[PDB]
């Protein structure tokens, strides 16, 4: 199962993974069970219930950082597994340049764009307790609002 909003723990910022271990290996392993059964082109840790730092898609992106992006930014219509029946359009960069850790602990520098740049970035909010309503377009949010009230009352 996938934590929906408005529970709380996906609004904690999601804590540094220190061991890259056989626990690491399972938690991802997991997350991966659970993507793959939600249909999710992505998943974070916060959404199945564990504050770490760890996202992965259909690899694996432990502690990342997003640190540059394109000038050209667009507005793509998101959803999002802890929030049902709910889209909005955002507004991200098109290019991200990221760091992150791999399952072993090595450190790799990538850039990323197209889709990978859209899911990478909406991922890594939830790591830190960003939810993508949050910037979701003025206009989207009110569409919203009704089915968001409805989340909150249940
Ligand atoms: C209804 C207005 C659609 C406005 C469009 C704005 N710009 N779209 C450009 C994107 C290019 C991908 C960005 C990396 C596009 O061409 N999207 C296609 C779907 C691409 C599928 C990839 N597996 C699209 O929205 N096509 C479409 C076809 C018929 C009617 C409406 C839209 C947009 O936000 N599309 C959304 C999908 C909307 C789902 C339909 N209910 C989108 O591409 N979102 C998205 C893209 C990548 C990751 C996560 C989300
Ligand atoms: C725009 C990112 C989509 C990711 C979403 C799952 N999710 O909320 C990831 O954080 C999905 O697969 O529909
Ligand atoms: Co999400």
């Amino acid at each position: 199962k996938i934590v929906k909003y408005p529970d709380p723990i996906l609004r904690r910022r999601s804590e540094e993974v220190t061991n890259f271990d056989d626990n690491l290996k399972r938690v991802v392993r997991k997350m991966f069970d659970i993507m793959y059964e939600s249909k999710g082109i992505g998943l974070s840790a916060p959404q199945v219930n564990i504050s770490k730092r760890i996202i992965v898609w259909n690899r694996i992106f432990i502690n990342p950082s997003i640190v540059e992006q394109s000038l050209v930014k667009l507005k793509l219509i998101e959803g999002c597994l802890s929030f049902p029946g709910i889209e909005g359009k955002v507004e991200r960069p098109s290019i991200v340049s990221i760091s992150y850790y791999d399952i072993n602990g090595y450190k790799h520098l990538k850039i990323l764009k197209g889709i990978h740049s859209r899911i990478f970035q909406h991922e890594f909010d939830h790591l830190n307790g960003t939810l993508f309503i949050d910037k979701m377009t003025q206009v989207d949010k009110k569409k919203v609002r009704p089915k968001l009230n409805e989340l909150i009352r249940d």
